């Protein structure tokens, strides 16, 4: 992504689809997405971004 903002978009679309609690933390919901290769390219996103 080119834009901080849609970076987050497409954060919180992975974050729907690993049934991310709304009680969990913005770390938390990340580790769904680091642990899992599917979201790689998300987990070096939100380090990019």
């Amino acid at each position: 992504w080119n834009t901080k903002e849609e970076a987050k978009q497409a954060f919180k679309e992975a974050l729907k689809e690993k049934r991310v609690p709304s009680n969990a933390s913005w770390e938390q919901a990340m580790k769904m997405i680091i642990n899992d290769p599917r979201y790689s390219a998300l987990a070096k996103l939100s380090e990019k971004k």
